[PDB]
């Protein structure tokens, strides 16, 4: 049952005008500014916007913009101006707050705040306490976030209002933040779930770029970080931090793009407490320095990543030009494989400490620090399989090496080859190898050392025997051990166990004694 | 009774533009002289003059409103209330069926159909199946289809309207599927090329959470599946078939979570017909148990992984509390590179019956079951190079092992040592090798133990040989092969082949004979 | 329940125009002035005001309206039809052109151009010359550029206006160009940092199919790329230049489909200057060739992957059907990793000329070209660690090789075993190595041959000394090298040094001189 009544200006109006309203009463707003022609209809004791009464254009029209406008919250309905003049931070906090939803999975509420193109300028830090919410712009760069924040703040800080529970689902795509070099924070994670941000740039903080509190779960596809950190107050370009009751596990860059940081491009921290960060990874990224006229130039002595966790996945990444290590490994089964390391002043991998289990494989690159090496000699068993210039060792763990010695391919243990040197990682340890040649004067050798002492210094290497086309040539003694005369074969020196004599079994079977003078 | 559509020049245009009107079609025109801002309402077979306006701003609004409708197809414009109460299933399928489209490419035809924020209670199964058709939500949990489906159906059924043909360029992103626990399929795919799904969610289905079918070329990011499947009727988080005709090929499922499925997180049936499922790849994917607290606990008994297929790939994935193999083979030349295993009831990596040349690089992992290894030792030839806590062989293929022979670097042939004991694999066959240390009684060794006729037994290692600073030390014999007298240097012991007698050419040339009694 | 009249000038007019009003009988009344756009229902038996046109409110209503146009410049605001028959050239051109932009970074300026599903016919080059432009459309088919340019111009050139600059933060997302078999280029890109790329196709080019010349830092994730070039045109599926400036580098190609192209599918070229080609990257990427159904078959003559370039990542990627080599390198350090290789006339590797430190790893496959394999034997070092079907080498680098010699375990200087021949590499060199068997005739056998005079020459290996359960075996003499009798432990047998003399040291401590006749 529809019945009409006179239409009102506004909806204000409605109460006034009708204070005691009964069932299928329909009225239509005729001079309420931007919802003139929305048409209202009394039922259950409240007044309800209703689709139904499309005959007038303007009535279609309002139908069909609520329609639309269910695809985004438009920063700009909350009154952002996006011209780098205006304060716009209050408007972007209200647009975000007008978003109803809750905490953890929060199903079916939620929604995308968009940011048209423009330049935001923030002078205070806004908060995204709720989940699905994410930030979307007109592009990385079309919609900028511009940055007067000089107390430390974030500029976007994602965090639970109940910090008991979780944040899920939350993200920023197509967007830049620039700090334009305030000491401000770009974007600040924690304890985020399931997070999903593409193609977004951090740039220009002079605290963390992106700081990172236990964070379960997040993919990150394209982000462009730069100029962010300080090393002289341990602020970096992502930190990754465990938090005091957790961990930071599953974060995923994919495609990312590091580039002139101040701090480390990435720098882990597990300290604290007891569960490290884990299973985390880099897939495809880029990790490229400060300064390419000079090492150290003005490049900051800080590694391009900094390592401490576990399980972490470092997948085909490109690494230039660092005053450090590439990467300072403490921690444990990281994986480090089909990298390419260019240019650095210490190891391409560090493995500090008590780090075990890492693995480098398929990796390559040129030009560690003088007189180092791709990779140092750790303390616990890592295992390699890679082929970098100026490194003998190609396959290895702890100190059981396969390697090109001069161009024989080498079997060593507890040594390697090292520009002309031969170091012994434990000096405490006597060292053995095989090395096969391809000319007929070395043939199959056979060498060895004592124990030099001292870890990582030099041996010289003796040649016990060389096994050649034309003799078995022992350069120490064949010393036997006594066996039975029934066990042996025709043609056979050997010592006889019976009665400790030198003995020949000659073709027909006969034992005979070897005379001796 | 009233849709409005686009505005047109004039009278003379209805019929041009308008070919079909139904009843209650309204339009007005805008640029008719006296005649403009009329409106005209489609009723008993003639369009009749309802309205006039005067400004016509309204007619501008109308068309900027046509414009920006192109972009998606809103569920809403069908009657849909995402309340979590109505039953939209109808509204949904009649905003799908909305989009006029073909089959195998369809060129210039399709689009997407926008889920808003909201819940959505679907109670049959909704079918896309023309090409072109993506569904899109605001947000993974944001947009949220709640099923009552209890007959095994799917929510969401992608499959050509005729199946000689291909359904291409479908998929669904920022939503998620909700099976509420009943025995329903969230999103079943068949027949389809060219898929694109994002940042999805299946989860909560009693049956297959998603099924696949003969699906080709298409990429899986970020998709979030957890609690599907039935482990006592075979329903799986993802059911990968390759059905009767051809297989299921080059899916890509990249960055994806599966956890605590109630079948395995991934199965491949290549039962349909001989051509098997293959090139199919999971890149930094999660594969998680049910129960952390213990294990078996509420594990359940099925891989994490069930692998009837060939030249899988899976990097960099991460595999956690599996009550059984975690990747179950049957197949050929998959790839299982830089993934990292915690903790199963069975091996890492199970290579069963036939299956060869796959491959397992760089991996790492603890905790693989009882008496058992990170993988088997398989029937036909396969290779590893990885290194694995408790597993001393570092790189091999079929019985040539590398390995850690207790602080040595071993080369073996049909012998590892596992523990304290060494295992000869194939009982059939002698085991030898040798082992270089770093202590001088050892030195280079060379080691043996005969056929023991049972494979994967028990045997004693034999010291053959062994290669020190102060001697070649044999334990057994020295068997000349008698040589011709002019073969030999300066300096030989030999046998002559002219007289089978021990003989030894001195420092000068002279060849006399070792005097035996 | 509702019956539209003819509208009526005045209220007024409504009794003098219809005298026998029924019930839900509705007309408006038009020029009443103030009053005009009145809606009047007769209810019961008045005519009774129920709704209204307010012409003043039309502005307001707009504001909501400007606010949904900020998503996207949408080219059909612009003219075009999108039915594939008029050209919409023009209006494509002004909607881009309207885009307010400038080069380099041009922060806070930009957007999308939005194009609806449809098809559109290009007829001349279209010009993208400022920063910060999208071109998105409604799906990878359901948005298509139907191309008639016939000049070798692109459909799309992506450029700076000023080429001191560069052009930044471009990207097309969700839309086909098809050349329908025209000589046009499908895509062009130059000068460009930054690019994002999501889901898009070129096929049907009979120029490249997407051309690039020195582009950085750019991410295309799921490019569909089929049916372009030209073998005897010397054009490819994509082309890759480095210019005469600088490079085209980190441009990363996620999840790519290549199929049946009529050039190569990627074809590096880096001859425009010395700066070559560098840090590319290929995740899960498909190559796949023309013609199944044989081999030549229809296949072009020439490599699904021309690498000239250094530093590329080839990860995981599958390689199908190539009547050429898969992979054709010229350059340094690539990384080809986990890899699959099904049926080619070449190698699925072929390193070129120079090719230094490129890495084979985790790769595998099936059907190299006959009488070749894997990968050549290359002029500098490289380094493989991979398991081919019918390829017996699994680890090597430069000469030295780790393989399977007839089941057994061989670490191999300068030789390696081919079917039933062993090859020798370099013939000036002779050949070393040990094998490690599995039976009591074999055990542990040192093998060697002279240097044949001819590279990959056909040599018979020497066995030189076997270590069994048995004995120590010498097919040569032992040849001592002449040492001092106190260093001899107990049963020794040494020349001693102080007079060249044979002798034993027995069981006592006593050296004792062996008599000789």
């Amino acid at each position: 049952k529809t019945r009409w009544l006179n239409p009102v200006a506004t909806f204000a109006d409605i109460a006034t005008t009708y204070p005691n309203p009964q069932h299928g009463d329909t009225v239509m707003v005729t001079d309420d500014g931007e919802n003139s022609g929305s048409v209202y209809r009394y039922e259950n004791g409240q007044w309800n916007l209703t689709q139904k009464h499309n005959d007038l254009a303007i009535a279609d029209v309002q139908n069909k913009i609520g329609i639309l406008k269910t695809i985004a919250v438009n920063v700009k309905e909350f009154g952002t101006k996006g011209d780098g003049v205006t304060d716009d931070t209050v408007a972007i906090q209200n647009a975000i707050n007008s978003i109803v939803s809750s905490l953890n999975n929060a199903s079916g509420q939620g929604g995308i705040v968009y940011f048209p193109t423009g330049t935001y300028k923030v002078t205070s830090k806004i908060t995204i306490n709720k989940s699905n919410i994410r930030l979307v712009g007109a592009g990385m760069s079309a919609t900028c976030i511009k940055s007067t924040i000089t107390n430390g703040n974030p500029v976007f800080e994602f965090v639970p209002s109940d910090t008991a529970q979780r944040l899920c689902f939350v993200g920023i795509e197509k967007m830049c933040i620039d700090g334009q070099n305030n000491d401000c924070i770009g974007v600040s994670l924690k304890k985020i779930s399931l997070g999903r941000f593409l193609d977004f740039g951090v740039r220009y903080c002079a605290n963390h770029g992106l700081y990172i509190e236990e964070v379960w779960d997040t993919n990150i596809i394209g982000l462009y970080n730069t100029d962010n950190g300080d090393l002289a107050r341990n602020k970096h370009g992502v930190y990754i931090y465990n938090g005091t009751s957790d961990n930071s596990n599953r974060l995923l860059f994919i495609a990312c793009h590091f580039e002139a940081n101040n701090g480390s491009h990435v720098y882990f921290d597990s300290t604290g407490n007891r569960r490290r960060n884990g299973n985390n990874q880099f897939i495809g990224c880029k990790f490229h320095g400060k300064d390419p006229s000079a090492l150290p130039g003005n490049n900051p002595n800080t590694p391009h990543m900094y390592l401490d966790g576990d399980v972490t996945y470092v997948m085909n990444c490109y690494f230039y030009q660092c005053n450090n290590d590439f990467i300072k490994v403490k921690g444990d089964r990281n994986k480090i494989i089909g990298c390419d390391f260019y240019n650095c002043t210490g190891y391409f991998v560090n493995l500090t400490g008590t780090s075990m289990l890492n693995v480098i494989d398929g990796c390559s690159g040129q030009y560690f620090g003088s007189g180092l090496a791709p990779f140092n000699n750790p303390t616990n068993e890592n295992f390699f399989c890679s082929d970098f210039i100026g490194e003998n060792r190609k396959l290895g763990w702890n100190r059981s090496y396969i390697l090109d010695q001069g161009g024989r391919l080498a079997l060593f243990q507890n040594v390697y080859r090292s520009g002309a040197n031969f170091i012994q990682p434990k000096g405490t340890n006597a060292s053995f190898g095989i090395q096969i040649a391809d000319n007929t004067v070395d043939g199959v050798a056979f060498v060895g050392a004592n124990a030099s002492g001292t870890d990582n210094s030099n041996v010289t290497l003796t040649t016990l025997l060389n096994v050649t086309l034309d003799g078995i040539k022992p350069k120490v003694p064949i010393t036997f051990t006594p066996v039975t005369a029934s066990s042996t074969l025709n043609n056979s020196l050997f010592v006889d166990s019976a009665d400790n004599k030198l003995k020949f079994k000659d073709n027909t079977g006969t034992v005979k004694i070897v005379t001796l003078t």
